[PDB]
């Protein structure tokens, strides 16, 4: 298991523009296009991202390319972030993926707001962090996903993803 497989399971893959759980225009493997309620804005963002006239549809290779860009961006983003980098550096490999997962979903800003959970993770207080992590909108809005990521931080294993 690795971060790509992990996110591929959490985000799914759709080749046509679609609305994510928040009702935002998205495509491929969780690639957010825009927060605007406008589909044209979405299609425009799509063409710009891909570099051609897509009319709201992309190929699997195009999806995978965006995905490669998005994961790189997330890691790079974490590494650049004063609040996140130290946590990331403190973690083992599997748990690093769980952190990447959150940043991919909520953005570096959002995750950086989990101050308390972050301190806990840094301190390696797995159970306590897991409880804190669950007291969030994130958990209440996307519980199955949150549970998987949380279980990952708690255990340091892929068990939450094995069998999916
Ligand atoms: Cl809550
Ligand atoms: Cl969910």
């Amino acid at each position: 298991m690795n971060i790509f497989e992990m996110l591929r399971i959490d985000e799914g893959l759709r080749l046509k523009i679609y609305k994510d759980t928040e009702g935002y225009y998205t495509i491929g493997i969780g690639h957010l296009l825009t927060k605007s309620p406008s589909l044209n804005a979405a299609k425009s963002e799509l063409d710009k991202a891909i570099g051609r006239n897509c009319n709201g549809v992309i190929t699997k290779d195009e999806a995978e390319k965006l995905f490669n860009q998005d994961v790189d961006a997330a890691v790079r983003g974490i590494l650049r972030n004063a609040k996140l980098a130290p946590v990331y550096d403190s973690l083992d490999a599997v748990r690093r993926c769980a952190l990447i997962n959150m940043v991919f979903q909520m953005g570096e800003t959002g995750v950086a707001g989990f101050t308390n959970s972050l301190r806990m993770l840094q301190q390696k207080r797995w159970d306590e962090a897991a409880v804190n992590l669950a007291k969030s909108r994130w958990y209440n809005q996307t519980p199955n996903r949150a549970k998987r990521v949380i279980t990952t931080f708690r255990t340091g294993t892929w068990d939450a993803y094995k069998n999916l």
